[PDB]
């Protein structure tokens, strides 16, 4: 039969037919070589029932011809099988996260903070750890430990970019005697000296949101993401990490000083 | 800073910051004259934070440019909400049925018939109903129930391609009696006489499978589909039907005739 009669018959279109003969799927029985047309036999209907089968469990071209020619191997078949998990994963997951920014955007008109996740490499920091009875002492206390690291450690080169940030090792969230630890990353090792240390922390997994202007507010930000973690069932799993990437040394206006808090959460 | 370290601050590729800019999506803060290098600051990071915290729902370039710079225009996100309701149901679907599948295929190590949902379009049919003792019996009564409806109709005209059928209106079957119809479709009404008559088919979706040889291993074929119906989560709504393509009419050996194995269903 001619192509205009076999695509009503399929229900399809001719342009399917005529990709399909292109790539080298569904060949015609017979093309007239005068003309050029295209003849078709009882025979395509078979194998079109069979393309059309495999297409519609969402297999792409490439599989369905090296499937129906290498027909022994069917382990295709569970390479698509572990995509449909993650693919149910994933869009329930967006689904979630889609309800919750309804949820959290009914109450409130605008919103200041939009969660991310990301990934954070391995890194060499030297460190401090102490008990400090409030933050104002501690904005203060930090440049000392600048000057002096590099005092005692001559020729230390920091990392590209910079990475600055501090460790809130007490559980639960304090207005004063915190237990904080202060971190800057350089390239290479060196040696210990009285209370500065140099170690190594690990890659990690973490939710993040970034808060612009004063400092007395960080809280509010502290509550959202605390509301986060709870809210699309996740775990927080580590301490958190303070991040500095706007402040007092490059510029003067502090309502323009933007900091990114990143919570290490998993979803399990 | 420039772009490349720029691109080290947020993590992305350097082809990524120059399709947003071609976009108009995220515009560096200043750009050379004569070279033409692009120099971003913190608050492009600040951006770029909200571009991602938007692009980690599934949302298109398009939309997110309106989300960005637009009125809050609310309607867009819930509308979001529905298309992935609707996909988990789609996916939902399909990971039951390549399950079927394997459950299949492992048993026989081949596959004698592969089902495939599609939509058949209303028509307009002459028909006859009646009870059938045995089926080879109706085989050989059809060419006299094809000779009164030739002889005694002006301008009777089938249809391009040749849908003729048979309805089975048994629940359960069994190989004693069997209230059948017989069908074939024509383009227009008229009048109705003796015992065939026309009248109107309405469009269905059916789940189908195409059978090519003699009868008598047709039943191998519902035993198939009994099960896949039941074991998927679909329904049978209306009696099945039975479309013969190729036969004695066009061909000469019944080895190589063809026909198609229809069950109208719908998703529950
Ligand atoms: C060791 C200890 C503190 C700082 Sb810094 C800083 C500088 C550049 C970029 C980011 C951070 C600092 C402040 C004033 C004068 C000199 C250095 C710093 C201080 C308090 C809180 C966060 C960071 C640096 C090394
Ligand atoms: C009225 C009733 C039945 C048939 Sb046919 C048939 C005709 C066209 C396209 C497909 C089938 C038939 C049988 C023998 C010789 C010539 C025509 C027919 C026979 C068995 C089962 C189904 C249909 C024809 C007219």
């Amino acid at each position: 039969s001619q192509i205009g009669l076999f695509s009503k018959i399929c229900r399809v279109t001719i342009k399917t037919l005529h990709y399909y003969n292109k790539i080298g799927l569904l060949v015609p029985a017979y093309i007239n070589p005068d003309n050029g047309y295209r003849f078709y036999t009882s025979d395509q209907l078979m194998k079109f029932h069979q393309i059309a089968s495999l297409r519609q469990l969402g297999f792409t071209i490439t599989e369905i011809v090296t499937l129906t020619q290498d027909e022994n191997s069917c382990h295709i078949i569970e390479r698509r099988r572990l995509e449909i998990q993650k693919q149910i994963r994933d869009m329930a997951d967006m689904l979630s996260r889609i309800n919750h920014y309804l949820q959290h955007k009914k109450k409130e008109r605008i919103m200041l903070y939009q969660a991310a996740l990301k990934e954070i490499p391995e890194c060499i920091v030297y460190s401090k750890r102490f008990i400090v009875p409030d933050f104002s002492s501690y904005i203060k206390l930090i440049p000392p430990i600048g000057q002096e690291v590099m005092k005692a450690n001559p020729g230390l080169t920091l990392t590209t970019p910079a990475y600055c940030f501090t460790l809130y090792h007490d559980k639960e969230y304090k207005e004063k005697n915190m237990d904080v630890e202060f971190c800057e990353a350089v390239n290479d090792f060196g040696k210990n000296e009285g209370n500065i240390i140099f170690q190594v922390i690990p890659a990690i997994t973490a939710v993040t949101v970034i808060h612009k202007g004063p400092y007395d507010s960080l809280r509010n930000a502290y509550i959202y993401l605390m509301q986060w973690v709870e809210d699309n069932g996740y775990l927080l799993t580590n301490s958190p990490r303070e991040s500095y990437i706007d402040g007092i040394w490059n510029k003067q206006d502090s309502a323009e000083w933007m900091t990114e808090i990143q919570f290490p959460v998993e979803k399990v």
